């Protein structure tokens, strides 16, 4: 049996992909510092799984790791993008050399295929209010997105040079169960549900006609899958987007519709780095996967609420 | 007034460094000593002082700024092929000692700061076009993904801390002083030196390469003054020529120097080699001031003087 190294298993999506794996009949072992991942999001009893309790820029930790492995999903950074513009020093670990040193481990090691997690992120402002194409010019504006632009750019380096087999996915606005909403900074799905779910206001910045291409993490989880057992993959980047239009305020109207109790909504200022449009070209994701049929936004929340 | 310059013991640096204290400045000079040498350096000149570590050093930096009113920031690893063999220590020198300088700069206080970018962030995009700044980026290599992270790092401390970065991604660079003694040193350097010993030189393909080739006066001029500029464009600007020189055009013009004929050796054109680079200067011809730029034949015929 295979067994798949998942860098950042323990967290949101990473879990959900565990979950996944294990259930295919994969071996899985999950390489994490439990920053923000969680042992309890993970099925410890499962005889299929190994847990290595670290940090992913460890050269030592990675040899390891890497060593009865098949594969890798790459998901350990710091996803908290204003974390990233606090402490660039030690978030460019996190987010970029544990990129370069997996390369290392995995060229050493012989491993082809490892999927990335990049970001929607890389493109900055370019193409706002438009369907953000995958060579539209990047404009990164944090030190997260330039370590995901840089990941980017070092595995295309090692796929030319050994031979890795790179799939990059470049993910729009992830939401579903386990997406920790403890943070003003996590994900606004997670937030605005937990409000809801305990029966306390929300607050909106701006004026809610702000746009996100919400994915639910299910949907995630089978492209992340797939792009594990592709024959040849492409060599460049795949948005992860639906194009689909989600404002604020439609968001707002649905959950407070699934939740059946009223939603008071408090205002807050728009926030400095807050883009406005945001939308994913999606043929390139049609093209190279197979998605099925999506989880709506309504189906999405559903889900979520349901578990809280 | 003093002037950090980071490399300052290398090739482009140790000229910057002449004309710097030529023109009054004191000048604080950081570098490892790898490819620098301290014969590049006036040593002995009162307004010189060296320091030798890595300017990925964080305690070392923060002395290094200490009194300093601007940075040019030249120390990297500057052999593309070094970064292949090698992308995890190359990547401290080519990112690491940007980030760590935008760092120490931040907490002292200073803005400008004057980077050395490179062509290579463009990858092959733009073979056979004058190469315009927007030209979509691809770099190919460690040591071009990291100036091209390093250009990303100091926009984003210019918007978020008030940095001042001169962003300049330099063409291809020769005259005294740079080093011809690897297989991948600059092919001016290496034509030049065996031209001047009378040993044969090797062509990689038929000649008909072009580039933008800049002697490095010309290209210290143009650092002193993201010195001195008021006030900065924010984005990139390529140090090029926009001029066009063949490599046969270059074995002839220094068979002419050197009064002898080469001997040209044929090799198979480099692996990914790019046939035609050339920079669109429009940026550089508006941001700054050009005057006349030294011919590929004078710059020639003052480094062959030199050797
Ligand atoms: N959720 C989104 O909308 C979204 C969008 C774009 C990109 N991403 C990327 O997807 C991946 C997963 O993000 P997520 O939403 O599940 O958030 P998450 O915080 O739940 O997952 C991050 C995981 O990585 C681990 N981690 C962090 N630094 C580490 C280190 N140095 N060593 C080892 N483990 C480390 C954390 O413990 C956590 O388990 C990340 O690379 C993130 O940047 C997510
Ligand atoms: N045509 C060109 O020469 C060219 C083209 C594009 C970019 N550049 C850039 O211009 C700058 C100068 O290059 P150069 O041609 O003068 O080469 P160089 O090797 O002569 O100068 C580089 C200097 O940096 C120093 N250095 C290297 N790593 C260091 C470290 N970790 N800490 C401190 N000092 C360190 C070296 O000792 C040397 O003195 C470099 O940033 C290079 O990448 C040059
Ligand atoms: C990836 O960043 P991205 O901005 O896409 O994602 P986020 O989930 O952090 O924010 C989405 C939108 O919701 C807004 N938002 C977020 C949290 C909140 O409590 N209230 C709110 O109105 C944000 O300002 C933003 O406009
Ligand atoms: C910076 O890369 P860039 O290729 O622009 O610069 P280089 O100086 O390394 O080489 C320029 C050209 O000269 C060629 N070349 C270089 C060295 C040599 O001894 N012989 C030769 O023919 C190269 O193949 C290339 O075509």
């Amino acid at each position: 049996a295979e067994r798949i190294l998942v860098t950042g298993g323990a967290g949101f999506i990473g879990s959900h992909l565990v979950d996944a794996l294990l259930a295919k009949g994969y071996a899985v072992r999950v390489l994490d510092d439990l920053s923000t991942g969680k042992v309890g999001n993970l099925p410890m009893g499962d005889a299929g799984l190994e847990l290595l309790v670290g940090d992913a820029a460890d050269a030592a930790l990675l040899a390891d790791a890497v060593q009865g492995c098949d594969a890798v999903v790459h998901l350990a950074a710091v996803a908290s993008v204003q974390a990233s513009v606090e402490d660039p020093v030690a978030t460019h670990q996190s987010n970029f050399i544990a990129t370069l040193r997996l390369c290392e481990a995995m060229t050493a090691a012989g491993i082809r295929r490892v999927v990335f997690a990049s970001s929607a992120a890389v493109y900055g402002n370019n193409g706002e209010g438009t369907p953000i194409a995958e060579d539209t010019p990047k404009s990164p504006l944090t030190p997260y997105a330039a370590d995901k632009l840089a990941s980017e750019y070092y595995l295309d380096f090692y796929r030319r040079q050994h031979g890795l087999e790179p799939v990059i996915l470049r993910f729009f606005n992830i939401f579903g169960p386990r997406q920790d909403p403890s943070s003003p900074y996590s994900g606004v799905i997670s937030i605005f549900s937990e409000r809801a779910k305990a029966g306390r206001p929300i607050t909106l910045f701006g004026d809610g006609g702000q746009t996100r291409d919400f994915v639910y993490v299910a949907d995630l989880v089978k492209i992340l899958v797939q792009g594990l057992e592709s024959p040849a993959p492409a060599a460049d980047a795949t948005n992860v987007g639906l194009g689909g239009v989600t404002t604020l305020n439609d968001l707002i109207g649905a959950l407070q519709q699934i939740s059946g109790k009223p939603l008071q909504v408090s205002h807050g200022a728009t926030r400095s780095g807050d883009i406005r449009h945001s939308k994913a070209d999606n043929r390139r994701l049609r093209e190279r996967f197979d998605l099925g049929t999506p989880s709506s936004l309504a189906e999405g929340l559903e889900r979520l609420y349901r578990s809280l």
